[PDB]
C-alpha cells in the first residue's frame, strides 16, 4: 500500500510525505530480504520493488536539491545493478545539478547505450546541464 501511496503523494506535490511512504516501504522489504538469502530467486523478486522505490525516493529528494544524497543511492544501486537505465538516468540528472559535466554526460551515453529509445530525454537533459554548466 505504501508504494501507491507515496506515488500519490508525490503527484500532489508532496515530497517530504512520499519520502516517508517510500523510506517505510524500503526499510519494511530490507526487512523481509533479510529472511532470504541474497541473490537468489526470492531475494532478488525483493530487490527489484526495493530498487523501484529507492528511485521514487531519488525523485522526492531531487524535489528536494539533495542531489548528492541522490548521487549516493543511485550509485549504491548500480554498484550491485549496472545494468538499471533508470538509474543511470537519475544519476544523470542529479550530476547536471551539482554542475559535474562529464559525470552527467558518462551517466547519459550509458542510457543511450542501453535504451537508445531514451535519445530524446537525453538530449532533453543535455539541454539542462549545458544550461546549468553556463555559469
Amino acid at each position: 500500500v505504501l508504494h501507491g501511496e507515496g506515488n500519490r503523494l508525490f503527484k500532489l506535490g508532496r515530497y517530504e510525505e512520499a519520502s516517508s511512504k517510500y523510506q517505510e516501504a524500503i526499510i519494511c522489504l530490507r526487512n523481509l530480504q533479510t529472511k532470504e538469502k541474497p541473490w537468489e530467486v526470492q531475494w532478488l523478486k525483493l530487490e527489484k520493488m526495493i530498487n523501484t522505490l529507492i528511485l521514487n525516493y531519488c525523485q522526492c529528494l531531487l524535489k528536494k536539491e539533495e542531489y548528492y544524497e541522490v548521487l549516493e543511492h543511485t550509485s549504491d544501486i548500480l554498484r550491485h545493478h549496472p545494468g538499471i537505465v533508470k538509474a543511470y538516468y537519475v544519476r544523470a540528472r542529479a550530476h547536471a545539478e551539482v554542475w559535474n559535466e562529464a559525470e552527467a554526460k558518462a551517466d547519459l551515453q550509458k542510457v543511450l547505450e542501453l535504451e537508445p529509445s531514451m535519445q530524446k530525454a537525453v538530449r532533453r537533459e543535455l539541454r539542462l546541464l549545458e544550461n546549468r554548466m553556463a555559469e
